[PDB]
């Protein structure tokens, strides 16, 4: 059953793209890095970005979980390769956290806002 319609989850996930981060999750690592094809790809066989997670949210990927699992996975996955990619104690590792946060908060807030 469809839970959370696609033009809601696109405004959701286009709205965790914010000037705070800088451009840090907006794109994906390759296209905008191309040099990076084999040293990223060894460290992160799997890749994630909130431009290609709001192509998911526009053709329906994430409406179907009560709890959002399948994009808040992709957040995850964001998060834990900036973290491994730059190294878990660097400043690239700490923008990732508090983006984490930020995202998780506001993914909760509209689940929050569909049952009330
Ligand atoms: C203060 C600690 C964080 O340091 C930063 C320092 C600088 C930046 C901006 C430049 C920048 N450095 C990035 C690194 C990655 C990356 C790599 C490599 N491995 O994992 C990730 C994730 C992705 C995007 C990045 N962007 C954004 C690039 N857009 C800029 C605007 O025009 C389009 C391209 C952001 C944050």
């Amino acid at each position: 059953q469809l839970l959370y319609p696609r033009e809601e989850m696109v405004s959701l996930v286009r709205s965790l793209d914010r000037p705070q981060e800088n451009g840090l999750f907006s794109q994906d690592v390759l296209l905008q890095y191309p040099e990076l094809a084999e040293s990223y790809t060894k460290v992160c066989p799997n890749r994630c970005d909130l431009a290609t997670a709001a192509d998911r949210a526009a053709k329906g990927a994430y409406g179907y979980d009560v709890q959002l699992t399948t994009l808040k996975e992709d957040i995850r996955l964001m998060v834990n390769n900036c973290i491994l990619f730059n190294g878990a104690e660097g400043a690239y590792a700490d923008a990732a956290r508090t983006f984490e946060k930020f995202a998780m908060g506001k993914i909760d807030a509209y689940i929050s806002q569909k049952v009330g």
